[PDB]
């Protein structure tokens, strides 16, 4: 008689529901904790699954150590498991593929295999607005990148350089962090100055003088509000009844409203020329099926492009300053190149002369090697993927994680990878370059292979299109910094460690440097 056994099942069930509040809620804790550890041991038996990093807390997973020290977490998992391993992250299963072959597996994955918008829609749509970037089919994103790229030509860069130069000098003249007509030395926090110089130069060139003029008013507070809304918490809590989320959404409406106001006003006057990205998108935002971007979608695309380039570039110029602060030899070498190329300062900086400054461009290139602003890039796996030359299968619902910034710091591909050395790029100052064949995904021909160990701007269909703008912006800025100032650390201070917890791997602040004028008597003209 096993009939008695099922009776005692039912009996035991009723006795379970009659356990005290103390013991019951403890079982709601211990029974998933126990089952968590059982499932993992059964999981490590599957040979079609990459090894899974062990974790105690269910759902949370390895979130704590990945959030704080991802590159150290990756190297430990690489020593233990190899280049392909999975780990649980806040309810998601992340499959990491390290190395150049990991770059190929993710950046060159089939459009039907992975989705970037499935991974990033919650991070960006609340900040940027609806209809653009990752709130649309990939084919729409491909053409949006094509639209933006139309205002990112060599002709545009020739006009942006004197505009960006004016903004840098205006900042040297007017900002409390410098005031070079009143002070010959001072101390700045680079995480204060660089975001400000980044938005001032990006707005003036990409958005135009009207939008730049707004930043001198209370309107600049909205950018700060919207900027605060670009944060990793959106991956878990995209919308919560809080003040942070309200000022963010308010900023998005208010900022996009200002852009639409200018857009509708220019078309109201046929004041549509070739000045900025706004003119460009007004003349060139019709998809190939005939659908035209709305004024709201155009404005939202402006926010996303400007916000993305804001964080990557501001972090990068901060890192450049921090590495040069302890390298007066490099500052000295960069200065000589400035005197040679610009004829002792008698030549005005142009976009063509920027291209004749290899050491300056190598400095940017080396900084982007040691400080990739995006330490990890994600895709959600849409169809079950097989890893070549393995038996591994990444089932749909998993996420893949590619990390070129980790390969940037491996000695095998960059000897003495943790040494800052711009001369490792001698006779190779190009921001990046295709090492052979090419492919066009809808926004221009780009490298077909994505196997380079150096991928600061990614690769494949989601490859960056701001690379040449960033080098232009960083180049003009650093050319002026070099010619105007020397700088160094306060005694005992050095390059800070990266903050991997923010949206980009910016330096841990406050990161202070002491500037001093190369020409104490030099004055910056203009009224103020
Ligand atoms: C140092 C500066 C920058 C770096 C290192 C950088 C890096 C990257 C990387 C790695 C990606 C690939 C993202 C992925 O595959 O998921 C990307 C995408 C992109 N970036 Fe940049 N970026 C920089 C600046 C800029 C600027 C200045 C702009 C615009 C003016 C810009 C606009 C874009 C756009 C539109 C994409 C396309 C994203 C997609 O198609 O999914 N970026 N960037
Ligand atoms: O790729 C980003 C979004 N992102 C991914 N991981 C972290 N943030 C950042 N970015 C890359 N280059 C510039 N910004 C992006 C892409 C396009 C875009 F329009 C905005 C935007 F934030």
């Amino acid at each position: 008689i096993v009939g008695e056994a099922l009776e005692y099942v039912n009996i035991g069930l009723s006795h379970f529901l009659a356990l005290p509040l103390a013991q019951r809620i403890s079982l709601i804790i211990i029974i998933p904790f126990i089952y968590n550890i059982v499932w993992q041991l059964l999981y490590s038996l599957r040979k079609d699954r990459p090894p899974l990093v062990f974790y105690w807390i269910p759902w949370v997973g390895s979130a704590v150590v990945y959030r704080m020290k991802p590159y150290e977490f990756f190297e430990e998992c690489q020593k233990k498991y190899g280049d392909i391993f999975s780990f649980v992250l806040l309810g998601r299963v992340m499959t990491v593929y390290l190395g150049p072959k990991g770059h190929e597996f993710v950046f060159n994955a089939k459009l039907a295999d992975v989705s970037a918008e499935a991974a990033y829609a919650h991070l960006t749509t609340p900040v940027f607005g609806k209809g653009v970037i990752y709130d649309c089919p990939n084919s729409r994103l491909m053409e949006q990148k094509k639209f933006v790229k139309g205002a990112l030509t060599k002709e545009a860069f020739k006009s942006y350089v004197p505009l960006i130069a004016e903004e840098v000098y205006k900042y040297f003249r007017d900002s409390k962090n410098f005031r070079l007509n009143e002070r010959t030395t001072g101390t700045i926090d680079v995480m204060v100055t660089q975001p400000e110089m980044t938005i001032f130069t990006a707005s003036r060139s990409l958005l135009g003088k009207e939008m730049r003029a707004k930043l001198d008013t209370d309107f600049a507070y909205l950018y700060s509000d919207l900027d605060k809304g670009f944060t990793p918490i959106n991956f878990v809590f995209p919308n919560l009844p809080l003040e942070h989320y309200r000022k963010r959404d308010h900023a998005q409406k208010a900022i996009s409203g200002t852009y639409m106001s200018l857009i509708k006003e220019r078309r109201k006057n046929n004041d549509i020329q070739d000045r900025d990205l706004i003119d460009s998108l007004m003349k060139n935002s019709t998809y190939k099926d005939g659908v035209k971007m709305t004024d709201q979608e155009i404005a939202n695309l402006l926010i996303g492009v400007l916000m993305g380039g804001q964080h990557t570039s501001a972090a990068t110029s901060a890192w450049i300053l921090l590495h040069l602060a302890e390298r007066p030899d490099v500052q000295q070498e960069l200065y000589e190149e400035q005197m040679r190329v610009l004829d002792g300062g008698k030549k005005e900086l142009t976009y063509d002369l920027l291209q004749e400054m290899p050491l300056l461009n190598q400095t940017i290139k080396e900084t982007l090697r040691m400080h990739h602003p995006l330490h990890s890039l994600f895709r959600k796996v849409m169809k079950d993927m097989h890893v070549p030359n393995t038996s591994y299968v990444i089932p749909a619902g998993y996420h893949v994680l590619v990390s070129p910034g980790y390969t940037h710091l491996r000695d095998e591909y960059f000897p003495n990878a943790h040494q800052f050395n711009i001369h490792r790029w001698n006779n190779d100052s190009a921001s990046s370059y295709s090492v052979g064949e090419e492919v066009d995904y809808g926004f221009g021909a780009i490298s077909k292979g994505v196997s380079s160990p150096y991928l600061p701007f990614g690769g494949g269909r989601h490859r960056c299109i701001g690379e040449h703008f960033a080098y232009c912006q960083l180049g003009v800025l650093m050319s002026i910094f070099i010619r105007t100032l020397k700088w160094h650390y306060p005694e005992g201070k050095t390059v800070p460690p990266p903050d991997f917890t923010s949206m980009v791997t910016l330096p841990t602040g406050p990161a202070k440097i002491i500037w001093e004028k190369r020409n104490p008597e030099q004055k910056i003209g203009g009224r103020h």
